[PDB]
């Protein structure tokens, strides 16, 4: 591929010159994104002379429960290779998506990312793996199958597709921006989204449990239910007015550690900024 | 096994004497199918000679990656192992189980058609992979688990069996015909469907994400929410009484490539068929 | 790690001076648990000789598809790897969490499990692959990720989870009983149950596909919807009484069969035990 891939970002800039060290057994997309490098079946590994690649999360844990593992820092000295959303601690890409700090989410998110649903994903941003986000099939035809393109010759494909981005219910989500994610959101487990209809999830947004939701989430609200309905925000609104600008999540690492107590105390932190 | 796998049906049509060069680290399922053929480890892959089977779908956009896979036709000249569910351009079966023509599905619908809740899938279906299709344990007795069963001697489980069967509300699917899916459907993430009580879901209907259906959904109807409600039907009275008997998605590759403006625009539909 | 896994409990128990047979490839995790016996790739199988070992599930259809497994019983000679959720015929434990017979869960509660959320899991209680049991992130902050912490020195952690330890709401389930799941209980697809706010399950409780549940479930209800609600109790009032202290999920296997007309007539239960 052209676009790098997570594991080949934080090898780019953590692993200087050292092999890498291979905790599981190797799929062939890893063998060729270690190719360049010296690797080897991981057997006595030192943080100073190895980096360790687990293949899978299982191979992680394997690896963490080794006595050998205590020397390794999470990103600095190992990572996990089947984990392109996992979060890290410096700014990433994930599918010419820039992706913030110690923001993670699923393989669903990943490929939504892949397929040019998303434009942005914000800093401390947590989404639950079992999150879904894909598009709208075509509604203004009699069919609303996609792969029935695959039998279509130029001719019929050429018009196809014509219709497709003539068309303001965004199919496939080809007329539209693609969907921004703020920073600071909580996304929970089975949640969808809907890439045809929402294009921006505010900052410090919350998306319950089983949610669908099918329009855009203001900042710093609490959407809930099949649909979701905004069923109460997570602030005031003095607070998300100072919140939307200040942009905590985007301070420094010295600077978050110095304003701890703004960053714990709500009440605190308008004090502070308002 | 006694029934082919959509594996092995691909190849018994489109291999036509050439080896099969493996693109990934093989299962034990699959070297026990790739055993009367030649078959190696991927290299230098000519689709004169060789036929790419990619073990994972990961293993296949690996493969698709690389400079080689351009004079590789999808199902002709390669193909995923472990994707029993994905769509093929011929009619294919899946345990027992019809399956139309560019029509995918889930890992949970592919164990739903070996525990034979479905009789049969159309053509052109498009069904999300987190999708799940089971069917309701039983409520007449004290207890409601099934592998309770583990203990019953034979003069149990031939009285909790024989209750079973004479069930009104189909535990296990057991007094029911099997659950028929229509073509050109489409089902969302996350959606569920009820194997006991759904006995037919009708040809262009609906099901949106999260949606979990308990009863038979009529054809070109859009059910949602949980319970799933119809909230609207697709298309106007008049077409869905035409299109359920002209079966467009019966068409030969010719004719849908003829027919592309009837098939795009709905208003011309009918008036060519009404 | 220092609790055992469902395997090597199994293998503690049943394999009794056999050399395990590996079928399928096996992962680094599994190499290490059957580093002390002698193991080998699978070829010609005996059980009076070898104890297979299928590493994936997709491992184990293959093995049982084979004419050499029909020697071997579920248990005693046999097991899936990668399966620590799996149904058993003897009481377990899963990460300092006692698992009842019977009793099967997916890849969720297993994590939940692992993660303190679980205190324990009934008898004869299924529940679906898909469902999912997280707890709560902390809202009295300014912040909702937990990964922010990645970035906090000492001084900052200690008054972070500080207040994380004095929330009545308990977010990451850190101030409240480990949540208890019952016996004869019934969790459909794509259920969900917050860690943070249900603290019991009762036995015999049913929870529907979809379903988000936030509070406990009293014994044998049927809770049902986003978010659930009680629908309809699963018995009378007075076999819920009687079923609570009787507890025939705590029977023997001989006392199971004794009684299969008092399981199976719900009616015939209350004439014996009221
Ligand atoms: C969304 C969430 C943060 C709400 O937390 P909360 O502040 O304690 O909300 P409350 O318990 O006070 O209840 C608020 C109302 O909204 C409803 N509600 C809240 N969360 C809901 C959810 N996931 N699903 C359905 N309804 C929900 C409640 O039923 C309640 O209804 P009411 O208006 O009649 O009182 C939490 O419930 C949740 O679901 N988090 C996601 C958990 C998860 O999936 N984690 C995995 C990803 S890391
Ligand atoms: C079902 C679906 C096609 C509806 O498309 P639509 O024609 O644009 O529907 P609308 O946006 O006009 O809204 C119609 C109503 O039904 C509701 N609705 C529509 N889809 C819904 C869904 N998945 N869940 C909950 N409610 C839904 C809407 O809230 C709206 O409510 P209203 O009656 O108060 O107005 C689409 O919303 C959807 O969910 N597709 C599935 C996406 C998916 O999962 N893809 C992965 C599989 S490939
Ligand atoms: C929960 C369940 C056992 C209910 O069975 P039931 O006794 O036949 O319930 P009924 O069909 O008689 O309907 C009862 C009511 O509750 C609703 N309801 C029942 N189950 C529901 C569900 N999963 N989701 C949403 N609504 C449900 C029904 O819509 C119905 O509504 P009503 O009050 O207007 O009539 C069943 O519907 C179910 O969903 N089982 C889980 C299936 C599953 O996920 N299996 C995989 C895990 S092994
Ligand atoms: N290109 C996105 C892909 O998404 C994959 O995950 C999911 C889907 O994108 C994927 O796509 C299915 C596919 O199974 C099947 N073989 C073909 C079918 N047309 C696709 O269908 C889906 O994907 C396409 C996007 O390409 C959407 O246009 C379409 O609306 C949607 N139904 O099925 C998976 C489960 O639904 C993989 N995560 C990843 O390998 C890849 O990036
Ligand atoms: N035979 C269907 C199987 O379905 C599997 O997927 C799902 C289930 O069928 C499977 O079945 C579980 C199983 O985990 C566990 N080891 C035993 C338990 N009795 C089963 O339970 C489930 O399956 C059976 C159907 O056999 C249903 O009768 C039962 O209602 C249902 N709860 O758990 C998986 C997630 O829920 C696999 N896709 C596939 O290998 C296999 O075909
Ligand atoms: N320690 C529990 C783990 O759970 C895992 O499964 C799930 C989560 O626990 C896991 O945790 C994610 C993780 O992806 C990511 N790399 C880091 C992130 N902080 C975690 O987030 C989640 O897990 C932690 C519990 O440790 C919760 O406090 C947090 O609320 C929750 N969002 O993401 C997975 C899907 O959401 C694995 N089943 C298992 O290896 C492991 O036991």
């Amino acid at each position: 591929q052209g676009m790098k891939t997570r594991l080949e970002q934080v090898l780019e800039r953590y692993l200087n010159g050292r092999e890498v060290a291979v905790w599981g057994v190797p799929t062939r997309r890893l063998l060729r994104a270690l190719k360049p490098f010296k690797f080897h079946t991981a057997d006595r590994v030192d943080p100073q002379y190895h980096y360790v690649v687990a293949v899978t999360d299982d191979d992680l844990t394997d690896f963490l429960s080794d006595e050998q593992s205590k020397s390794f820092q999470y990103a600095n000295d190992y990572l996990t290779f089947d984990d392109e959303g996992g979060e890290l601690p410096f700014e990433r890409m994930c599918f010419n998506v820039p992706v913030g700090r110690q923001t993670y989410f699923g393989d669903g998110v990943v490929g939504a990312c892949e397929n040019g649903y998303i434009k942005s994903i914000g800093q401390f941003t947590s989404i639950n793996g079992t999150a879904e986000i894909h598009a709208n099939h075509q509604l203004n035809m009699t069919f609303v199958s996609d792969d029935i393109q695959n039998f279509f010759n130029e001719e019929s494909m050429a018009v196809f597709q014509e219709k497709l981005r003539k068309d303001p219910k965004h199919p496939y989500a080809y007329s539209k921006e693609p969907m921004t994610i703020g920073s600071d959101v909580y996304i929970g487990a089975h949640a969808f989204i809907n890439a045809s209809t929402v294009t921006s999830i505010g900052d410090g947004a919350i998306i319950g449990s089983g949610a669908v939701v099918l329009e855009n989430v203001p900042p710093f609200a609490v959407v809930v239910g099949v649909p979701a309905r905004i069923k109460r925000y997570r602030f005031s609104k003095e607070m998300i007015e100072t919140l939307l600008r200040v942009k905590w999540w985007d301070w420094s690492i010295e600077e978050i550690n110095e304003n701890v107590d703004a960053l714990i105390s709500p009440e605190l932190f308008m004090k502070k900024y308002g």
